């Protein structure tokens, strides 16, 4: 019921971060506060295409910067947080709002 008023956009997200069968593609990372991508090119070329119907990146991360997500870095993979999309806990997901 938490998912009702997400985004379709978020709420497919969050339900793939949490899919178990796909951690080799993408996975909850820093103590579930953040998620990380493996690897760039064979994410959008094997999870973008069943998950959100489509296979460019860019065109995912946009999306991900609609909603506010930003980049972790340290002082190929990527990962991104928002505050409000963490491991376990959907409840918070109706908080994240668009640019
Ligand atoms: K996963
Ligand atoms: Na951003
Ligand atoms: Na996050
Ligand atoms: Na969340």
């Amino acid at each position: 019921h938490h998912h009702h008023h997400v985004p379709a956009f978020l709420s497919k997200l969050w339900t793939l971060v949490e899919e178990t069968h796909t951690n080799e593609f993408i996975t909850w990372s820093q103590n579930g506060q953040s998620f990380l991508v493996l690897d760039e090119q064979r994410f959008a070329k094997e999870i973008l295409p069943k998950y959100f119907k489509h296979n460019n990146m860019a065109s995912f991360v946009r999306q991900l910067n609609m909603y506010g997500f930003r980049k972790v870095v340290h002082i190929g993979p990527v990962e991104f947080q928002h505050p409000y999309f963490k491991q376990g806990q959907d409840d918070l997901l109706e908080n994240i709002k668009r640019k």
